[PDB]
Formats: C-alpha cells, sequence, structure tokens
C-alpha cells in the first residue's frame, strides 16, 4: 500500500497537538448494529443523537463504565472530539495538517466535520490523513466509528454465531468465537494527534547498519512527497550530538569510523548505543522555498543465524526473557506512560534481556523505550487464533501479507527489533497453512533483508508443515500443566525428548518461546499442587534443568508465559484472565520472579 | 493567591495549548548535605552531563515507579529535565505571550528555564505559572529544569519533623527520618500536567463568579482582570446548554440575568442535574504591537448554597450528603493524574449513588473539579492543612503560610459550582487554645475571600474540648467506635454516635456532618460472627452507623461520608497493611461486599 | 544429660544448637483443642523444615505432645504459663505462691520427658521492676528444689542494663523485632541493632543466649518489590537480615534461634492484629509461606555443619 508511516516528532519544521483526554462516546446497540449509519450521527455532534458519556483516550472502553452491556459489546462504537486549531494551521497555506490515529481495531472510519475522510481496516496499526483541505477552507469535530467484529479473514480471526433456538436463548442472542488467548479489548487505545509538516516533506525513511573490520556503515533511504525540486543533507550525530559522518540525496552509504554498537542489555557494560540520522529537506513549492527536519535514531547493528547460534553483531546471544501484553487495571490495552516505565524498570531488575509483543505489535513508545534500554523484541504481527482450517485461504493470506508489510513499515528501523514473527500457534499441521506461512515468511523476508522471520509453534514436531520455513524454531510447552495434570517429575524428559526430536529433524536453533503455570498469589501448598506459588517455582526449576541442557549446544532462547498476569475471556480455565504472569496485573513479584530473577543474571554473568 | 489570577488553560480563538507529558529525565540528589545539585548548579547544563539520569514519567509520582530502595522513601531534592521545541511563531510574533504552568509540586519547587531562574514555589497540591515570552523570544530547543523538594517541617502544609539518630549502635552515621502526623504517604514528583499555553500581551488575568436566584431568574455576577494594556473594552455573553446566548453585557463587573433558570442541581437531586451555562468572555484591547482579541470561557453552574441551624440549602432546598472521601492515590503512579482512573471513579461514584465528596486532604487536580460540575457531585474542597498534632505547629509563621495556601486554594476554585464548602484542616490539635485561635483567623481570612461559601474543618476532638467548634458554619465529625477504640464491640455503636450527636449539636445547635467513619477491611478475608479486618466486619459496621444516623438525618445531621472511597498508600506502621485498607473500592476499583450495602442505602435515600 | 557453660549449652557433653520454632496450640474451629492428625502433621513439618527445638509458649502443651517429642527427638523449652506478667501488682506475694504451685504442677508432669531440656518460668514479665527481680529469683530458686537435671530461664524483652531477673536464668532467652516492633520497614537496621544486643547482653552477663523470638507479620500473598511489612518479602528479608546476625555469635556464645511463630494463630481483637498473630512462617492451614523454605534450607546447612 501508500506511503510511509514515521513516528511523528517535534523539530523546527513540525508541530505535534496531543488529542489525549476526554472524547465523548457512544455504543450503538441497535439490533442491526447500523442505526448510527442509518441516522447518520456524524453529519452532527454526537450528543445531538442521543445520550453520550465521556470516554478516555488512550483506554479500551471494556472496563471503564459500570453498564453490563458494554464489556462485552460487538458492534461499531463512536467516538468524538472537537478541536480548537491554531490560527496558523488554517490560515497559513504552508501548512500541512495530518491527524493520526495510533490504532483502532477491525475496522474504523473517521469523519472530519462531518465529511468521510479516512478508514482503517485492522487493529494496533497506526493510520492516518493529510486534513489540511478541510481544516483551511470555529472547531475542527473529529468523529471515529470503530468496529470489533472479529471474522474468518481479520487478523486475529474470528466467528460470529447466531444461536436461534428461542428455549434457550433470547432473540437475536449472538456471540464472538475466539481462538487467542487474550480479551478482546477495543477502543481508541493509543495515543491520536494532529501534527504539521511543510507541504513537501520528508514521508519515509529506511536505514540498515552492517560492520567492516571496526568501521559502522549507515545505509539510507530517503522518500519525499509534494515538490520534486528539492535537495536532501543528511548527518548522523554521536550520543553527544557531534557529527561523525554526513552525506546527501535520497539514498546513500555513511561510514563511522571506530563505530560504538549497538549491544543489548547486559551483552556490554554500555549497552543500547544510539547514534541519530538527521534528516534535512531543502525542497522549491508553489509558495517558497521550505525546509524539513526529521531526526531518527540509529543502533548500528548485525543479526544472523546459523544452525546452532543467534548471532548479533557477530557473537553468540541467548534469549532470555519474556512474553508481555498490552494490559493492565482498567484502562484495558490503553497506553500509559508510569505502566510503560515501570515494566522497563521491572525488565531490567529481573535480568531479562528480550521480550516477544505476543500477540500483536505494541505501541510505537514501547519500541523506542527498546532501542533505548537495550531490550530486544521478537516484533509480532497480530496473526494469532487461526485454528480453524477456513482462516487458511487466499483472502487471507493477501490480507495477511499486507499486515505484516504495515507492521515492517512501520518498525524497520528499531535496532532493538531482532526477528519478525508472522503468527503464533497457527493450525500449521494443516498442509493449507504450510503453504499459508510459507508465503506470509518469504513476503516479509523480501521487505526486510536484514532480520530473520519466525512463527511460534504448538504443532507437533513431525506435523509442522510451516517449520521448514522459519529462521529459528519457536517452541511452546506446558509440560505438567497442559497435559499429565501435576506432574512435575515428567518435565525434564519431555523436554529433552522435545528438543532432540526437534533439531533431529530441522538442524536450525530454538528458543523456547512459551513455558509456565497458573498462579493464584498468595495460594500456598507442600506438596506443590498446581496453581500455588511452589508449583510456578518448580515447573520453572525444571524447565530450567531442561533448558541447562541445550541452551550452549542449539537452544537460543527462553521466554516465560508470561511477565504479568492479564485479562482473557470468561471460561472454566481462566480465573479472572490468565494468571502464568511471574508479576501480578499491579506489577508486584510472586514468589517465581525472583527466582527467575536469579537464573538471568546468572545466565548473564557467564559472560 | 497573592499573585493575579490563576485561571484553567484552555485553548480558545487567541489561546493555544501545549502539553508537556512523557518522559522527562530525572536524578534524585543523594549527597550527604542534600545540596550538591545547587553547589554544582546542576541547571546550567543539560542534567546528564552532571551524571546519571533516568527516564521519570509525567504526571507521576517517583516513588513506586522504580525498584530502588532508597528512591521511595528519600528526602531531599528530585530533579526533572524535559526540552521542547516550540512553535516558530511563539518565538517570532513578539504579540505572543507564552507561559509555563506547572499543575503541582511539592514543599518547594525551582524552575529553571535554559539555566535562568524563572519561578518557584512553595506547597504541594497547587499550580504555579510563570510568563516565559523574554526567555523564548531570544533571536532552539526550550530546556525546562525543576528541582522539588519533599521535605515536610513545622512551618509547610501538612507540617512533619526531621529527626537525626546520632545513636551509632543502632543506626548507621547520618540516619535521619521524616516524622509525620498525617495518614497517607508523602508521595512525591510532577504529578499533575505541566504545559505551556499562550495568551495575547494584553489577556484576561482573572474572573470571579458568583450566582443567585430572584423569583424564576437567575443572576449571573462577573467581575474580570485584564492585565497589559489599560485601554481596553470586555464583553461578557451566557450561553445556555445548546450555545445559544441567553444573557450579556460588558465592562470589568456586571450582573446577568438569565430569565426562566436552568439551576445546577446535584446528581440524584434532580432529574436533570448540573445544569452549565458558559460565560464567554471576549477582550478587544489596543497594544504596542496593535489592537488584540482575547477569549476565554468558564462554565457556569447557577446554583446558592446557604447553612441554617438543622439544614445544608442548596437552591433553598435541603440538601442530604451521600458520599465519600477520596485520595489521589493510585497503584504505580501513586498520586499522578490519569484520564482512565478519573473515568472509572467517577462512574463508580455515579453508580454507588454517591452525591459528594471531600477533597480528603489537599485540592485534588483540577480536571476533577471539572468533573464534578459536569457530574453533579458536589465538593467539600480541603486544603493540605492536615496532621496539625503538635503545638509547635501553631505558630504566627504557619498561620500565615495556611491563609496563604487558603488563598491559593479559593483562587483556583472559587468558580467551580460543585464547591459547596471550603474546608481549612482535618483533626488539628483543636483542643489547644492556640489552635483555636489560629483556626478562628485561618477561617475568618476564607470567609473575607468568599463570600458565597460555608468554611468548615473537620474534628475528632472531644465536644467539650474542641476550641475551634465555635467558628465553623458545619461542624464535621470523624469517629470510628469499635475500631479505633472498643475493639471489636460493634453493639456499641448506636450508644455512643447518640451521646456524640446529642452532645455535640446541644452544645453548638450548627448542622452536622459524619465526614469519617470505617473499618479497616482485607477483600477475601472472612468469618461469623464479625471479626475485625474481614467483609462481614466492615458490613457490620457500616450496618450500625447507618442505623444511628438514621435517628438523627431528617433532624440536624445533614452529611455522611464513608472514609474511604478507596484502599491507598500510607507509610510502614504495624495497624497499616500496605496501607489504609478502608476502602469499600480495592485499590484497583472493585466493590468489595460493603460497597453494595453502602449502593443499597444510597439510592433509597435518594429515592426519599 | 543437659548442662550449660559460660558459652555453650551441652546434651550428652557436646555443644547443642538449637534451631527451631515457638509453637501454640491453635487451630481453626477447635481452638486451643488437642487433635491427632493436626499434631502429627506438625510434627510431619517440624522434621521436613529441620526443626530440631521448640519453646511452648506460653504454657505446657497436651501430654501427647511431649510424647511426641519423646520418640520424634524434638527437644523442649517447656513453658509455665507465666505470661502478661505486664503490671507492678502482678507481683506480689500472693501471685508469687500461686506461680510456686504452677511451676511444681508443670515439672510433676513433664519431669520425665527426655525431651524436654529446659524450663522457662515466664515470657516477657516486666523484669525492669525490682519486685519482678525477686519474683523471678524465688520461682526459679523453686524449679531448681524440684528438678536438680534441667536449667531454667524466663524469657526476656527488657534492656540489658535493666532486667533485674538476668542474673538468676542459666540461660538468657531474648526477644527482638528490629524493623518491625520499631524503626518501621527499616531493614538496613538488623544487623547493626542485634550485634549490639548480642554483645551488650554478653558483656554484662556472660551466659549462652537464645534468640527465643524474632519475625514479621506476613499476609499470605501480599507482594512488593522493594519489599514493604506484611508481605512475605518482607518475612524473608528479615529472616535474612536476622540470620546473618545470628551467623557472627552462633559459634561463640549464641546457642540457638527460635522463629516467632510456626504458623498464624489467633488473638484478641486489635488495630494491629489482622485476624490475629500473622507472623507464621506457616498458615493457620499448616501451609508454608515462602520465607518457610529459606529457613528451611538454613536449618539443614546448620544441622550438617
Ligand atoms: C530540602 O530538603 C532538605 C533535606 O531534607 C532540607 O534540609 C533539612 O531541613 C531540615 C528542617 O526542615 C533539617 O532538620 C533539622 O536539622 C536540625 C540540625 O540542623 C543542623 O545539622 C544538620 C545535620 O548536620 C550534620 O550533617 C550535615 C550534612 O552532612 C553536616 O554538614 C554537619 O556538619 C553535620 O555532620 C555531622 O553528622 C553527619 C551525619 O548527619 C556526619 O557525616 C558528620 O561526620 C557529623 O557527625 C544540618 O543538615 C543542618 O544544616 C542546615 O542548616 C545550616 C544553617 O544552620 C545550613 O548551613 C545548611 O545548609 C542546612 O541548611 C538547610 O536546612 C536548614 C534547616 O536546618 C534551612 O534553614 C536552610 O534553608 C537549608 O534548607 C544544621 O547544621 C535539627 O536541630 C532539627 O531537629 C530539631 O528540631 C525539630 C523541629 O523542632 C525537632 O523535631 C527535633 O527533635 C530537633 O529539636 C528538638 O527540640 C529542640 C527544641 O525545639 C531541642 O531542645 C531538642 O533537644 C531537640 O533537638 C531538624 O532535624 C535538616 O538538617 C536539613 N538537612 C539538610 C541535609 O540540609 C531543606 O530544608 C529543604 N529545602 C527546601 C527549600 O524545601
Ligand atoms: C461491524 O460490526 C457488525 C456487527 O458484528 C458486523 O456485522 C456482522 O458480521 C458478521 C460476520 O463477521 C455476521 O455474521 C454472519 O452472519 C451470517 C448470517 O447473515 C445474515 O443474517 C444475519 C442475521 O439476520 C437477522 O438479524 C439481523 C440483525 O438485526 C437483521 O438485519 C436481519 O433482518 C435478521 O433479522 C431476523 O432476526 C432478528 C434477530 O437477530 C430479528 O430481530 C428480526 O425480526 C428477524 O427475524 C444478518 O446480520 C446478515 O446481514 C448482513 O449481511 C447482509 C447481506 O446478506 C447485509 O445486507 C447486511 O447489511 C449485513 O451486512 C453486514 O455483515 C455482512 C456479513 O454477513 C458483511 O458482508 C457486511 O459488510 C455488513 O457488515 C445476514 O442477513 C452467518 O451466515 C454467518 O455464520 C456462518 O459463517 C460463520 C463463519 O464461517 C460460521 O462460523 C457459522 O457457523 C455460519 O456458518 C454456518 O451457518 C449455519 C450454522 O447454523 C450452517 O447451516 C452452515 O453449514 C454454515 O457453515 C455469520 O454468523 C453478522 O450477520 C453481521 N451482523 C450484522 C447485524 O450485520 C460488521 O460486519 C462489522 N463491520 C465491519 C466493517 O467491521
Ligand atoms: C558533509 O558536510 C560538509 C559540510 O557541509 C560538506 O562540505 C561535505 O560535502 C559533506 N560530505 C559528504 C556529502 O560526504
Ligand atoms: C449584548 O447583546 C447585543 C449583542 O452584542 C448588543 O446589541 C447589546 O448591546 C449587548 N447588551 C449589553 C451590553 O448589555
Amino acid at each position: 500500500l501508500q506511503g510511509g508511516m514515521l513516528y511523528p516528532q517535534e523539530s523546527p519544521s513540525r508541530e505535534c497537538k496531543e488529542l489525549d483526554g476526554l472524547w465523548s462516546f457512544r455504543a450503538d446497540f441497535s439490533d442491526n448494529r447500523r442505526r448510527g449509519f442509518e441516522e447518520q450521527w456524524y453529519r452532527r455532534p454526537l450528543w445531538e443523537s442521543g445520550p453520550t458519556v465521556d470516554m478516555p483516550v488512550p483506554s479500551s472502553f471494556n472496563d471503564i463504565s459500570q453498564d453490563w452491556r458494554l464489556r462485552h459489546f460487538v458492534g461499531w462504537v463512536w467516538y468524538e472530539r472537537e478541536v480548537i486549531l491554531p490560527e496558523r494551521w488554517t490560515q497559513d497555506l504552508r501548512t500541512r495538517v495530518v491527524l493520526r490515529i495510533g490504532s483502532a481495531h477491525s475496522y474504523a472510519i473517521v469523519w472530519v466535520n462531518g465529511v468521510d475522510t479516512l478508514e482503517h481496516e485492522g487493529g494496533y496499526l497506526p493510520f492516518e490523513a493529510d486534513i489540511s483541505n478541510l481544516v483551511q477552507v470555529s472547531r475542527l469535530r473529529i468523529t471515529i466509528a470503530i468496529n470489533n467484529t472479529l471474522t474468518p479473514t481479520t487478523l486475529p480471526p474470528g466467528t460470529i454465531q447466531y444461536l436461534t433456538d428461542t428455549s434457550k436463548y433470547p432473540k437475536g442472542y449472538f456471540v464472538q468465537n475466539t481462538y487467542f488467548d487474550f480479551f478482546n479489548y477495543a477502543g481508541l487505545q493509543r495515543s491520536v494527534l494532529l501534527y504539521t509538516t511543510p507541504t513537501t516533506y520528508i514521508d519515509d525513511i529506511t536505514v540498515t547498519t552492517s560492520v567492516e573490520q571496526d568501521s559502522g556503515l549507515v545505509n539510507y533511504q530517503i522518500s519525499v512527497k509534494g515538490s520534486n525540486l528539492f535537495k536532501l543533507e543528511v548527518r548522523l550525530l554521536d550520543a553527544e550530538n557531534k557529527v561523525v559522518a554526513n552525506g546527501t540525496g535520497t539514498q546513500g552509504q555513511l561510514k563511522v569510523p571506530g563505530v560504538s554498537l549497538w549491544w543489548p542489555y547486559l551483552m556490554h557494560e554500555r549497552p543500547a548505543y544510539l547514534y541519530s540520522l538527521e534528516v534535512q529537506l531543502t525542497a522549491q513549492t508553489s509558495l517558497g522555498p521550505v525546509s524539513d527536519f526529521y531526526t531518527l535514531p540509529v543502533g548500528i547493528r548485525t543479526v544472523a543465524v546459523t544452525k546452532s547460534q543467534f548471532l548479533i553483531n557477530g557473537k553468540p546471544f541467548y534469549f532470555h526473557g519474556v512474553n508481555k501484553h498490552e494490559d493492565a487495571d482498567i484502562r484495558g490495552k490503553g497506553f500509559d506512560w508510569p505502566l510503560l516505565v515501570k515494566d522497563f524498570n521491572l525488565l531490567r531488575w529481573l535480568g531479562a534481556n528480550a521480550f516477544r509483543t505476543s500477540h500483536y505489535p505494541y505501541a510505537e513508545e514501547v519500541m523506542q523505550m527498546c532501542d533505548r534500554y537495550g531490550i530486544v523484541v521478537i516484533d509480532e504481527c497480530p496473526g494469532v487464533g487461526l485454528a480453524l482450517p477456513q482462516f487458511f485461504n487466499n483472502v487471507s493470506l493477501h490480507h495477511h501479507m499486507q499486515v505484516m508489510e504495515e507492521v515492517v513499515r512501520r518498525d524497520k528501523n528499531h535496532p532493538a527489533v531482532v526477528m519478525w514473527s508472522v503468527a503464533n500457534e497457527p493450525a500449521s499441521h494443516l498442509e493449507s497453512a504450510g503453504y499459508y506461512l510459507k508465503m506470509v515468511i518469504a513476503h516479509t523476508k523480501s521487505l526486510d533483508p536484514s532480520r530473520p522471520v519466525t512463527f511460534v509453534s504448538n504443532s507437533n514436531y513431525a506435523a509442522d508443515k510451516g517449520a521448514p520455513y522459519v529462521d529459528v524454531i519457536c517452541l511452546n510447552s506446558y509440560y505438567s500443566w497442559y497435559h499429565d495434570y501435576g506432574h512435575l517429575e515428567l518435565i525434564q524428559l519431555q523436554l529433552a525428548t522435545q528438543f532432540e526430536n526437534w533439531y533431529k529433524k530441522y538442524q536450525k536453533p530454538i528458543i523456547q518461546s512459551e513455558y509456565g503455570a497458573e498462579t493464584i498469589a498468595g495460594f500456598h501448598q507442600d506438596p506443590p499442587l498446581m496453581f500455588t506459588e511452589e508449583y510456578q517455582k518448580s515447573l520453572l526449576e525444571q524447565y530450567h534443568l531442561g533448558l541447562d541442557q541445550k541452551r550452549r549446544k542449539y537452544v537460543v532462547g527462553e521466554l516465560i508465559w508470561n511477565f504479568a498476569d492479564f485479562m482473557t475471556e470468561q471460561s472454566p480455565t481462566r480465573v479472572l484472565g490468565n494468571k502464568k504472569g511471574i508479576f501480578t496485573r499491579q506489577r508486584q513479584p510472586k514468589s517465581a520472579a525472583f527466582l527467575l530473577r536469579e537464573r538471568y543474571w546468572k545466565i548473564a554473568n557467564e559472560t
């Protein structure tokens, strides 16, 4: 699809106006879910068409109210905000004004002063529109309708089932079925803002980095929109903002003598060294000469994979990390600065050097933090819950390829991202799924030459039709937890068999990408039983003993499920969500957290 | 406050707003003398140059963000810094006035702009600002550095003391502790939003509105202050909820008459509560750079408040407070402002049937007060006069600072229809004659500032000993029978409450609010018959209080406020299980079983 | 045999170290009622824990408990109900005579149990009072007249300089809760204040010392980092710091440590007691809190030395 998606920033040529805070909100509870479109609510302020309530942004809407119908609502929700713009934006026609929505859900439509201006399919990814025309020819009214319905061609997929036995269900009953283990929160869960650029502007930047002996090589490619009469100057600044290299034009290669490489946290005493690429555009326009500035952080580092090693900067790397989720009390998947910083403080405390974005791209601000703190990332698209054969077809395939393209567009420049994951626990025993995954992986590889690609599997080693195409094998297993309930004594044997079976077949590096135990804080027993803190500890110890037998050979990582307790749909196996966290949902450590911490610092200190 | 107005920043045709939320660079100054940052003048250069720094979210308290043991209980100076790229028009167009606004800080805060000393403020929970136009209009990113001191002293509000313990057989060299006498954690940081905003160089600086009723008509009495040029004219228009003009006038003062007015009613007092008009002030002024226009719009709720010998009247009708005490407190962010928790809390209040809260024990974020106006939740707006426990805290110096603090409180919140009473203190040592005079003067000062509302302080004194009680318009009583004495003895509660109300009313003949009662309650602890700390004990204690309240709430008891809305953090001690557990909601905003009980009562009272 | 020197507690002529617990006769529903399953469970947990001793805080336990000690090898400091003697009016000639008779009954019942290795005549009496000093002298003398075969003590929380009973004991037993009952939350002070405690007590008295109580109220499932009072992390850390201090003297003149308490137990209602006393390393239902595992490791380590 079209154009770049650079994270907005202030610069000499660009302003940003955050639209955080209260928006007006209404769920459309009409039987056919379309009354808002029938009455065209967007033509007028939202309150004119019925009761509205306040909804905070960014936030999920699902836990904010005490309305019993809203948490599990399936349909369109309607948000609205009125903004007073700086007069300079609306009167000075050299100003380009952009409305950026950080994310939405399955579908979103945006109206600006009642005019339909922007649409987007799929959650967890940003979208924007140049609204200069609507702003410059006295309030801006922004209306956003968001659909949260998951279907056989959304990512994640789902199904909708109407149940028409009127002796067991009321007239019109339907439910949303899903096959992924996290709650389908919705809303405007990420920051919404307006920003400006000149009418000729830096639209896209692509950087890749390599090393020559002790030299750093920074390849850049720059895309400009608007006038095709311009010049580009590019500088690379060191940590103290000294110019160490410079160039020109839409593309080039900068050389950095005696380069400071970007190293993961605990892989170097001074990890995460960031240079900055300052891009300066001088263009000739219809109203005279314009200047545009954008500055992109750059970490000079390489990623490679052998038959048994995962190499960062040509040195063997071992993932000792976690899986996370965008999830917290009350706000759901809503972005929050204090929770963000707290989580990173906990990651560093834990000795974690990595996480996977189970199971969707996280807020960009999370990736920025990773680049700065040296926490490597397996960046994963929302290809989770692909459990039924009907989800694997040509339309879903091409949709999945488009989403991966979006993920790569957004995140291609983060040094912290060291691998792409295209799915989690797809039905990859299916031959249709093997082809599907072959093609999504090949597509991803064709978009970014610089990173390995994988998908995370719970398939049997002999049956997995996607396994041949991954650069690194990522395996989920929960021995004694999802089978042989309580039998801690079986873990080492089953794990040994797992690794031997998989490596014998594929001769590719393996990551244990999930393992854990549901654990209710304060539940204690000796001997240990499932759900106690002691069972969590024991299960971790047995996994750790298994991992020890192969982690200096061909197992190149371990990621605990999960960093913290998080919300899921109601079911008899989910005690107010998923409780496999090593931290509580309120970011305090269960006893197992300390056990894992010891392990991670011990492994890190092996040098 | 002394220096001019303090209107809540908003965008208008003449005014912009740029929030500075997100990451700031941060360092605590752990030097032995706590002054290295001033000795080395860290503010003269980017903060990272003077040593290690870390990220700190704003708004948030700093105390719970890290895993650093010594940071949570740190006492001294912390240093924050942000760099800002400003719009070119702000720096280049000399008609722009650029203002730096800090929502709140702590005991002391100093602010530097590009290394230049620019703004200082004493006391927490209250906003302060400076015109920085000259520093931005040089002819480069703006660097804002803020040092915040969290030390409480005999002359701070809340007060405290510092104790150096020199017995090296028991304490390491240099050991000191902050002693306090209030029951909430002394969190610190940039807990409220920091922003830049603009106005013209001649601008609307202050607005004061008061409202009254004549038969069927609303009266809106306005007073406007303009700073900058001396030559100007003002237009004022009152707009109804559908934005049509209902009244209009001119000048620096006047009275708009509103025919057939829609009064502002508390939640559940009327089917359509919280009716707000808007007062749109348009300034036209002649300046050195030509004529300018300034626009500011103030929400207005037309309502009156009065106190009789037995009733609290809103719009001339008897009102009964059935509400809660709150705190600015949540996991991780401490006292940090947060939009989701704010909306959640208001949803829970309306679910509960609560029509009121007290800002125990400091003014809350302005955004909270704005929500109270819009949701119809009335407010007893309380300054940080809590922990005044020791004779030494009542000094002529403490009294002046307290008077100034009330001035800031009144300046900030005087225009909120939801605020129906000022509280100048909570549980001061009001048995003391010095405390009685001190309170007399703070209260008199407050009354002189604001003619439109009653004034109180909240007491746990014995009715015979309370030297402050004569000066309050409404008597507000804290009591915890069976909890803080006669442990477990639920059977005593109705008797002791009856005695309380009889004694207090016989002495004073003024309306009474039960401003605190409750029980520490650990969610999940159950026992029959009930024992302290169980949910059943909380329920039973509430039931007994409610029965006592019922005997006087149609007579001279005009309110009840449960302690507390939610579990919140305190200092460590053997009586505080990870803070105060008297919430009817958990700190994560879910109801304990007692919440349902209180809810049924409040709706029942509302429907009478 | 049992004997005491200026620095050692000797069983069968060999240096002994108490690594044990305090208990109570206390369980859900039955209160102090005797129960066979709970008895056997507790001894199974004592052995699992590596505990070699307990004190019968603060009253003699059922005879059956003593029979178990004899068969399982868990030594006992057998303590009479001389607890709560906090007021001056409790130290009179009438109370003294009564206490002497109670000690007679205690000794008569338990004199033949090999597991009982020491009598304790009181717990935290107001032993700073000169009347209390005389009172305890007499009860101790009376106890020795009844049984020549065992040492006698009482358990103290007095200031070392003020304790008027301390001259009369064979073994000094001290209770302290640094960072818990004072300097709330200050885990960093424990090692220092404990060093000072041992140095002061031993300089003055030159008799073997048992740390007879230490601990932290701990609600199972409360967690925080950094640790706060009432969390499992705080219990662990307080224990760790106490252990480090004990380590500095446990091969010199400190001859025992007894954690308070084996399990959470019931008390009167008050603002400092969350449904009773929560200082257990086990819950009232006999499951381990995380600190129980920490103590277990220590006890087996010490045993193996
Ligand atoms: C920002 O945050 C700051 C940090 O919290 C805060 O500063 C603190 O302010 C509090 C008061 O609010 C002060 O607490 C009082 O301290 C009184 C003693 O003060 C004197 O001694 C202090 C310690 O000195 C030792 O350490 C320093 C630093 O290393 C060293 O320089 C000295 O040489 C000493 O060294 C010995 O000990 C070291 C270990 O501690 C060891 O390493 C060394 O080897 C030595 O053994 C000292 O800090 C004080 O210094 C201040 O004052 C002098 C001017 O006199 C000035 O030059 C300094 O720059 C300091 O100035 C700051 O603070 C002062 C306030 O004192 C303020 O005026 C300034 O503007 C500036 O902010 C000083 O030398 C102590 O007496 C007092 O306690 C009494 O009073 C209280 C209240 O009444 C009672 O509760 C107490 O019990 C006690 O009184 C009792 O009752 C009285 C009767 O009334 C008496 O009869 C009884 O017997 C009993 O005494 C307080 O504890 C605290 O010292 C100070 N800390 C520091 C580090 O500065 C600052 O104000 C905040 N600023 C803002 C704007 O918010
Ligand atoms: C925004 O949110 C919306 C709300 O979620 C999304 O809309 C939903 O999309 C779902 C798919 O994601 C749809 O689910 C599928 O439904 C079909 C059946 O569709 C037909 O019937 C529907 C129900 O009709 C009744 O109710 C409606 C609602 O009030 C009325 O309008 C009807 O008049 C009718 O009313 C009677 O009953 C009601 C009680 O409910 C009474 O009150 C009345 O009095 C009447 O008695 C109906 O909703 C469907 O209408 C859609 O399609 C029409 C075209 O045919 C179109 O005109 C409509 O505008 C509407 O279009 C919208 O949805 C379609 C998708 O269908 C989109 O193309 C379009 O873009 C619009 O968004 C229609 O009339 C059902 O067959 C499916 O189930 C099969 O397939 C799944 C997946 O494979 C399987 O898992 C199932 O098992 C099942 O397959 C089996 O079926 C049999 C099982 O028994 C078995 O026999 C077979 O073997 C087979 O294998 C799905 O369930 C859902 O219908 C739709 N809901 C609504 C209200 O629109 C919306 O898409 C989303 N938008 C965006 C952009 O994100
Ligand atoms: C880098 O910048 C300098 C100074 O502007 C310029 O002279 C030089 O040509 C640049 N070097 C390049 C383009 O490699
Ligand atoms: C306000 O109403 C109109 C609109 O400006 C105007 O005609 C009238 O003079 C004003 N009334 C006043 C100043 O009272």
